[PDB]
């Protein structure tokens, strides 16, 4: 599938999801990515 949630992890620990629909990195893990 189209994967618009873009998989962003820093050595932080952070996985921030960056997707063109908020234009933000998000760091709650899609519900609908599966």
């Amino acid at each position: 599938a189209v994967s618009e949630w873009t998989e962003y992890k820093t050595a932080d620990g952070k996985t921030y999801y960056y997707n063109n629909r908020t234009l933000e990195s998000t760091f709650e893990k899609p519900q609908e990515l599966k």
